[PDB]
């Protein structure tokens, strides 16, 4: 495509499932965007995928600026149990999707009054599983399971924010102290124990 808009037609995709091929990634995004009506014309919006195997991220290149922007709305989409972290390239300079997709929960969890910290999670649970645990109390607005920056594996804690701020206290009362195997969950507002 045009060299002039290249930076506005590419996205960083982190937290990709181990072993995923570039072809699988491309088919997944192309399918998800088409099935979701996130396309502006017939055909496949994603033109290329470059995976960095060692760091578990990919860069996707799109055929248009507007479809790239729409793809940002898939941040947090679940792919093989993993919440995909979709971000602009750091060298991108304008941009906000004009359509939200059901069933996608952002992985951007800004510090805020009702941001929750969830500690003591068993390390074998994937994003989808921890998210299902939390969504028992209500729909989430944002969620991120912290991963080992070397192996991409869970570090045993997460942060989230519910759509309804009133669920925050219900989740604390229900989950704080709960026993999971030998672990005991710590669920509190993240501001309380922030570094």
């Amino acid at each position: 495509g045009s060299q002039m808009t290249r930076q506005a037609r590419r996205l960083y995709v982190g937290n990709i499932p181990f072993g995923i091929t570039e072809e699988a990634m491309m088919d997944f995004f192309n399918a998800q965007m088409r099935l979701g009506g996130l396309t502006q014309a017939p055909g496949n919006p994603v033109l290329a995928v470059q995976i960095n195997q060692d760091k578990n991220f990919a860069f996707l290149e799109f055929r248009s600026v507007d479809e790239t922007t729409q793809a940002m709305a898939f941040d947090g989409i679940i792919f093989q149990g993993q919440s995909l972290k979709i971000r602009r390239p750091h060298d991108y300079q304008p941009e906000n999707p004009s359509v939200y997709v059901p069933g996608v929960v952002s992985t951007v969890v800004p510090d805020s009054a009702h941001k929750l910290f969830i500690g003591g999670l068993p390390n074998y649970l994937n994003d989808d599983q921890v998210k299902e645990l939390l969504t028992s109390f209500g729909p989430l607005k944002a969620f991120n399971l912290v991963k080992d920056s070397a192996t991409g594996l869970s570090k045993g804690y997460a942060f989230c924010e519910y759509v309804d701020i009133n669920v925050t206290d219900q989740a604390i009362a229900g989950l704080n102290g709960m026993q999971l195997g030998d672990k005991k969950l710590l669920v509190q507002r993240a501001s309380v124990g922030a570094k």
